[PDB]
């Protein structure tokens, strides 16, 4: 059955919030409807939603990033902040196309370089950045301390 | 022993510093970044002399995008630090990073963040001595477009 990525607009708030809840849960309710509206009025911030038969099967978000990005030589990159596929639509293809998305968005922005990372216990994610094209880039541990 | 923003006159000098924390970067972009970050008001170096010469510095920038193990915006970010060896040991990194943090709340950052990398243990207990806690660990990936 034919897949469309649709960029987010105010008609796929729902879809995405359903899908979005999902991949992080406990991420606060309010955080995904202020996030929603941020995301519906940026432009360095957009979401695709994965639609097939009237459903939204899968989603992902990206940015258009300004910040220096590991592993990346030039500025900006656009970055893929999140992606999830429901556990009964994957391995056919619907990350790829979400990807691709992502990736086109990116380059009408100018920019160079697509970036994303991920756990190194995120097995799968490993295999699906690489089978998709990515390259490893490297490994950091990340630091904070309150101002 | 003086701390001070970066400024045309510390550039030669903060290059030779900066091509030995990164030897892997091209000797052109020290060129660019030093304009770069002289040209922005989110970008801020500082220096550490001994006697007039810089043998230490860090590289720090505000940054507005999402940043790993951070919840608010925008981060005072370190970009980089490095200290000559023979001055390691003695505070110069401890008083760079107060700079950096003092730079940052006073751009309304609310957190300061930084990351190394696994194998460099002492990056890592150096960032744990100044009080920085570990947020995650991640692997980043690449595709040009
Ligand atoms: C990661 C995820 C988004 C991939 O979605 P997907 O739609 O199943 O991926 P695709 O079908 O487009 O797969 C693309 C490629 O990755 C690979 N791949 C996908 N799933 C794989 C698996 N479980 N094991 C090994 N390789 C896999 C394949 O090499 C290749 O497709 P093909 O070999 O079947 O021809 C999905 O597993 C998911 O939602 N996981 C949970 C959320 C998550 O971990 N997100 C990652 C970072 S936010
Ligand atoms: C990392 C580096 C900048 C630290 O510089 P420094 O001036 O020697 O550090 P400081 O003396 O200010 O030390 C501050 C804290 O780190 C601790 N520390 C410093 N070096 C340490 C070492 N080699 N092993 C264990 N702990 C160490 C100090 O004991 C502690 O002080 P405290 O008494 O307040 O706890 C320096 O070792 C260096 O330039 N390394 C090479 C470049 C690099 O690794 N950069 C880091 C990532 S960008
Ligand atoms: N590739 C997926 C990434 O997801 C998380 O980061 C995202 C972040 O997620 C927060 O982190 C929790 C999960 O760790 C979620 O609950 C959110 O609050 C999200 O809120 C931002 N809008 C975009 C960030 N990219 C992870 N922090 C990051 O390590 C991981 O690499
Ligand atoms: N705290 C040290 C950090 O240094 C490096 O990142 C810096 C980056 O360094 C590039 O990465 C190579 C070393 O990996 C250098 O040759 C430059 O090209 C520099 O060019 C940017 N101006 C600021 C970035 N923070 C590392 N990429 C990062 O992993 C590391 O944790
Ligand atoms: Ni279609």
């Amino acid at each position: 059955s034919h897949m469309d990525i649709r960029q987010m607009n105010k008609t796929h708030l729902e879809h995405w919030r359903g899908l979005r809840k999902q991949l992080w849960p406990g991420h606060p309710d309010d955080a995904h409807l202020a996030d929603g509206e941020e995301i519906l009025q940026a432009d360095h911030l957009a979401s695709f939603i994965a639609m097939a038969d009237g459903v939204a099967i899968g989603f992902a978000d990206a940015s258009i990033r300004h910040d220096y990005v590991n592993g990346c030589d030039s500025s900006p990159v656009v970055f893929l902040e999140g992606i999830f596929v429901l556990p009964s639509f994957r391995q056919r293809g619907v990350a790829k196309q979400l990807i691709a998305a992502v990736q086109r968005w990116g380059t009408n922005k100018g920019c160079r370089e697509m970036a994303s990372d991920t756990s190194p216990e995120n097995t799968i994610s490993q295999k699906v950045h690489q089978a998709l094209g990515f390259e490893e880039t490297e490994r950091v541990i990340f630091y904070r301390k309150r101002c």
